[PDB]
């Protein structure tokens, strides 16, 4: 099925898949057993900023997940990206639940990529609306009409739901690699809350890159962060 | 001593003094000897592009020297720059000639710093004009009105002068890191020309980082490239 890059932000410990017996960030390429990882203090009920970023030159797809206090985490993995990415893919932001919850919310995301000023896309939501008609929802994500994107649902109550799947994705194909360019990099961002009153927040959310027909795979809920079927 | 920064188009491989044998793109930290460099297939009179990128995060500096026909070279080098040099530097581009000879001509520069809730300047030249009331041009620099910057001299007929020194900063001080920021991210590029009627050109163009008030240091000529005082 869907080729996948991702970055975790692992917030249940799923230790008999490979998970850190903590809560980690990841970098995830082609399977959700992270190819890095690094410790993660999960704050709850805080409001928290993820930087992604990845240049074709130095061949490091970077990241760090913050909080307001100072707290930062930080995760890096050296990889050609292109070996692994097709010319041509869609990006967005997933998350879920299973059994143990988590409020999944943006409150923001942006993304820009460039390929060398030659070809460039760049996007920011600081606030989803309505029928966000240049996203392209999958599963329980769904926006507004807090200005928020609830990634996965979400009792009007503000109670986070067990076993829930969730998907927002840039309506437009990004033109992530091509052969030619000298450069070609990109950078994501985007600020997150998991308020969960349960004894531990499950599952995440996970930024990722898939090919332009990505779609849920089927039953990846919990901690599968709705990214990919199995875990191999 | 100045604390400098840079990304070397070395034309010339000053061989006494480290350079490898042929000519080369290079990293130098506090010292015109790269600590790392890579070969570069320089072309006469061609123009050519060089982008550096910067990444608190993973930690590398890297940089692509590019000929539109598809020639390319590249270099990577891993370092927290918060570790090298201050809250506050200039950038700038520097160049310079000996006995042996080149134009070292600048067609456009940009350059873009981001901190972070978000700090950020972004300059871009693409057309230098005469009185250029933003640059800091030192030594034998000046611009337009083909325009264009001169970073070392040129006789009134295209021709490259020997033992010549010049060098461009951004008037402002770039805050290029700040230790509560939890990304400190920046690159440049700019695109160049250098020919040269001597056996071989000489001796290079280069974007560097030093403190506010960096001057060129002096007898910095030739090999040199106006970055170091002596050959450390």
């Amino acid at each position: 099925a869907d080729t996948i890059v991702a970055v975790e932000l692992d917030t249940y410990p799923n230790t008999d898949i490979g998970d850190p017996s903590y809560p980690h960030i990841g970098i995830d390429i082609k399977s959700v057993r992270s190819k890095k990882t690094a410790k993660w203090n999960m704050q709850n009920g805080k409001v928290g900023t993820a930087h992604i970023i990845y240049n074709s030159v130095g061949k490091r797809l970077s990241a760090v997940v913050s909080y307001p206090n100072g707290d930062s985490a930080t995760v890096s993995y050296d990889v050609d990206l292109d070996n692994v990415l097709p010319e041509w893919v869609r990006v967005g932001l997933s998350a879920s639940t299973g059994l143990y919850k988590e409020t999944n919310t943006i409150l923001s995301w942006s993304f820009t990529s460039k390929l060398k000023e030659t070809n460039a896309l760049h996007f920011v939501f600081n606030q989803f609306s309505k029928d966000q008609k240049d996203l392209i929802l999958q599963g329980d994500a769904t926006t507004g009409t807090d200005g928020n994107l609830e990634l996965t649902r979400v009792s009007s109550n503000g109670s986070p739901q067990g076993s829930s799947v969730g998907r927002a994705l840039f309506y437009a194909p990004v033109h992530i690699w091509e052969s030619s360019a000298v450069v070609a990099s990109f950078d994501a961002t985007f600020t997150f809350l998991i308020k969960s009153s349960d004894s531990h927040p499950a599952d995440g959310i996970a930024f990722f890159i898939s090919n332009i027909d990505s779609s849920i795979p089927s039953g990846s809920t919990g901690r599968l962060l709705g990214l990919f079927p199995d875990a191999n």
